[PDB]
């Protein structure tokens, strides 16, 4: 699939918002998506002993761990599809050595909607959102191809 440069503008003008705060959203993302879909906490070794929210918002680890997550991502989005090289490393190690299923990418996905969506409401009607599950499919697909290569296709 391809992007239209009003389809990027519209993600990378939600995104100049998000990176105002980025620990702040980090943190409410990895939230949604431990709240939404308990099963993905598992997969972190890391944070697996977290029972509460309250625990998950009082952790500072969890909070540097959301940081690396949109970093990443935005590196990726600012690329507006020309993204193989950063995608490389990504896929590897989430199919070899986390084992992350696709499905739980799309899970994180609707996080990061329904985060942006929350606290974003100006810059996110319905144009802005189809852009971004636009750009979050784009990524989800290509994941899913390097997956298959490296063996995976998990
Ligand atoms: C927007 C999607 C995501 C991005 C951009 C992302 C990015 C990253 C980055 C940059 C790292 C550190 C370097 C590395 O190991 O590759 C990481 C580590 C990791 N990620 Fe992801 N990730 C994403 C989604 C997920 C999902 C949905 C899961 C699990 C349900 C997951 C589980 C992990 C685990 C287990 C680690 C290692 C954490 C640790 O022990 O330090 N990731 N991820």
């Amino acid at each position: 699939m391809v992007l239209s440069e009003g389809e990027w503008q519209l993600v990378l003008h939600v995104w100049a918002k998000v990176e105002a705060d980025v620990a702040g959203h980090g943190q409410d993302i990895l939230i949604r998506l431990f709240k939404s879909h308990p099963e993905t906490l598992e997969k972190f070794d890391r944070f697996k002993h977290l029972k509460t929210e309250a625990e998950m918002k009082a952790s500072e680890d969890l909070k540097k761990h959301g940081v690396t997550v949109l970093t990443a991502l935005g590196a990726i989005l600012k690329k507006k599809g020309h993204h193989e090289a950063e995608l490389k490393p990504l896929a590897q190690s989430h199919a070899t050595k986390h084992k992350i299923p696709i499905k739980y990418l799309e899970f994180i996905s609707e996080a990061i909607i329904h985060v942006l969506h929350s606290r974003h409401p100006g810059n996110f009607g319905a144009d802005a959102q189809g852009a971004m599950n636009k750009a979050l499919e784009l990524f989800r697909k290509d994941i899913a191809a390097k997956y298959k290569e490296l063996g995976y296709q998990g």
